[PDB]
């Protein structure tokens, strides 16, 4: 287990081009290809990115690859964020992962909105934090994910993704 499978599960992996919600070409784990409106452009970018003639279709490794980037980006977002940073730093691999998970789903800003939680997390009150997120729209909106993420903050294991 790792963040890639973690996210493979939470969000999902499409291995072929797709127009996201707002019409944009994406692939793998929400890896956006182009904002432009040309498939050829999406394709080109992919093919560039992947280092071969994908033809719009990729493998999971490739996806990983692509993913490993989005990840790097997210972290940089976190660390640039005066609220998220301290937390990120206090965290252990797994917990960071759980944070990246959230970040990945609601944006650095969103995640940023949970004051207490972050605090508590910062202080190592995994459990309370968890308890605390349980009581949020989030928890109520995508309960299946939230639960896992939540438990993750509490347990600090991948126990929930097995
Ligand atoms: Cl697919
Ligand atoms: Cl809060």
């Amino acid at each position: 287990m790792n963040i890639f499978e973690m996210l493979r599960i939470d969000e999902g992996l499409r291995l072929k081009i797709y127009k996201d919600t707002e019409g944009y070409y994406t692939i793998g784990i929400g890896h956006l290809l182009t904002k432009s409106p040309s498939l050829n452009a999406a394709k080109s970018e992919l093919d560039k990115a992947i280092g071969r003639n994908t033809n719009g279709v990729i493998t999971k490794d490739e996806a990983e690859k692509l993913f490993n980037q989005d990840v790097d980006a997210a972290v940089r977002g976190i660390l640039r964020n005066a609220k998220l940073k301290p937390v990120y730093d206090s965290l252990d691999a797994v917990r960071r992962a759980a944070l990246i998970n959230m970040v990945f789903q609601m944006g650095e800003t969103g995640v940023a909105g949970f004051t207490n939680s972050l605090r508590m997390l910062q202080q190592k009150r995994w459990c309370e934090a968890a308890v605390n997120l349980a009581k949020s729209r989030w928890y109520n909106q995508t309960p299946n994910r939230a639960k896992r993420v939540i438990t993750t903050f509490c347990t600090g294991t991948w126990d929930a993704y097995k």
